[PDB]
DNA sequence: CCGACGTCGCATCAGC
DNA sequence: GCTGATGCGA
DNA sequence: GTCGG
């Protein structure tokens, strides 16, 4: 709330260059303003001050003097007045369309939702599902939801093998008092880094959460990360709407890793990334390995905690509560 | 003043 | 049926 | 777009 207006400038410009210009940088080089100011404990009162900040240079500086001096910006007004850049801008909202094809729509006319659904022949199945569940997408989940999709969701782990362990990540984990949808983190101990004894160990659990019509269609599906969407069972009052729901098993060894990935903040991630290749570190969700002076990483280093990972880089550990960055 | 910018999974594609 | 990348997403 | 460095 604090400085939301500039934030919420830069986050709506950050937007813009992913979902029409295709730069991904000046993408992150906006989101990454967005947070250190979001993280400034003051009233932000000049482009200058906010100048002083990290990862604000002159362009962004200048923006802030003229929505602080007169409560927008003709930059977003020429970009919101533009058709082009807004049917792009909300077709990207659609899971499975991104800048690229939804440009592609646009070029051919199709710019409405009402478009992409007589033209159902030109998407693909990810899109397809985007689509069906569009507006059930676009709400936030309650995390008394939440909660009952956790006891749900860990209930058929068990079912299938009592040594799986299910962990709900993302900003869940964070005590987020509501979430954009349910990430799970899942172990077992047959897969490892050192070798996988057992197949299918995500399909099987994909299945029971199927066969009991807690999932209902699938984005993407692979041997480590399932992308699809779920739905809590209503008692017939209104059903509640459909939710996207994300399964990532990690080689248990490396489970501090994965749950560190998985919980977020996805700017949180990418700037101790940044961070750890300052100290010839690189991290993944499952290794912290030691950058060679060659540029080739070296063996994955011991971990037993979210804050090992902390300490290898020099960083203050950070409980999920503060990583909402 | 240029170049790099977190790091990966899954679906698919241009070259072999 | 690989590598290396695009595209989209976490 | 920013900063590295
Ligand atoms: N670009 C990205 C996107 C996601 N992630 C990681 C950190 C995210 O918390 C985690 C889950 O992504 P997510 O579900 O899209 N967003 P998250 O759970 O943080 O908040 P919501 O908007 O889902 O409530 O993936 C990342 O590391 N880099
Ligand atoms: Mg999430
Ligand atoms: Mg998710
Ligand atoms: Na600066
Ligand atoms: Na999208």
């Amino acid at each position: 709330t604090l400085n939301g207006g500039i934030t919420d400038m830069l986050t709506e410009l950050a937007n813009f260059e992913k979902n029409v210009s295709q730069a991904i940088h000046k993408y992150n080089a906006y989101r990454k303003a967005a947070s250190v100011i979001a993280k400034y404990p003051h009233k932000i009162k000049s482009g200058a001050e906010a100048k002083k900040l990290p990862g604000v240079g002159t362009k962004i500086a200048e923006k802030i003097d003229e929505f602080l001096a007169t409560g927008k910006l003709r930059k977003l007004e020429k970009i919101r007045q533009d058709d082009t850049s807004s049917s792009i801008n909300f077709l990207t909202r659609v899971s499975g369309i991104g800048p690229s094809a939804a440009r592609k729509f646009v070029d051919e006319g199709i710019k409405t939702l009402e478009d992409l659904r007589k033209n159902e022949d030109k998407l693909n199945h990810h899109q397809r599902i985007g689509l069906k569940y569009f507006g059930d997408f676009e709400k936030r989940i309650p995390r008394e939801e939440m909660l009952q999709m956790q006891d749900i969701v860990l209930n058929e782990v068990k079912k299938v093998d009592s040594e799986y362990i299910a962990t709900v990540c993302g900003s869940f984990r964070r005590g987020a008092e509501s979430s954009g949808d349910m990430d799970v983190l899942l172990t077992h101990p047959s897969f490892t880094s050192e070798s996988t004894k057992q197949p299918k160990l995500l399909h099987q659990v994909v299945e029971q959460l199927q066969k009991v019509h807690f999932i209902t269609d699938t984005l993407s599906k692979g041997e480590t990360k399932f992308m699809g969407v779920c739905q809590l069972p209503s008692k017939n009052e209104k059903e509640y709407p459909h939710r996207r729901i994300d399964i990532r098993l990690i080689p248990k060894d490396q489970y501090y890793c994965g749950v560190l990935y998985f919980t977020g903040s996805d700017i949180f991630a990418k700037n101790m990334r940044a961070h750890a290749l300052e100290k010839g570190f690189t991290i993944n969700e499952y290794t912290i390995r030691p950058l060679g002076v060659t540029g080739v990483a070296g063996e994955p280093l011991p971990v037993d905690s979210e804050k090992d990972i902390f300490d290898y880089i020099q960083w203050k550990y950070r409980e999920p509560k503060d990583r909402s960055e």
